[PDB]
């Protein structure tokens, strides 16, 4: 039985429970002790900012790196929709990288 995989642009819900896999397009180091981390989740149907909580005690994760994120919940910043993950989270480092970069191809890198 796979978890229920829900879209970035699928969300139009906020406090909705669900599972998500993407990339870190950026990562920040928080000094806080309320947030521990953020940063930004790079998908192919499109990008989401997301918050660790300390409360979690998750490991940090590695930039250009995919990271699936199972068991999480959606929280309502301002008028963007963020992703903020808790315990009962789980994250599972993929060895298949995700395009988020696709528009140009000359000849071979």
């Amino acid at each position: 039985m796979e978890p229920q995989l829900t879209k970035i642009v699928d969300i139009v819900e906020n406090g909705q429970w669900a599972n998500l896999k993407a990339k870190v397009i950026q990562l920040w180091e928080n000094t806080h002790e309320s947030i521990s981390q953020v940063g930004l989740l790079g998908d192919e149907t499109g990008i989401i900012k997301f918050t660790i909580w300390k409360n979690a005690e998750l490991p940090l994760l590695e930039q250009g790196e995919s990271y699936l994120l199972r068991s999480v919940v959606v929280g309502e910043y301002n008028d963007r929709f963020q992703v903020q993950v808790n315990k009962n989270s789980s994250i599972e480092k993929l060895s298949e990288p995700i395009e988020v970069g696709l528009e140009h191809h000359h000849h071979h890198h």
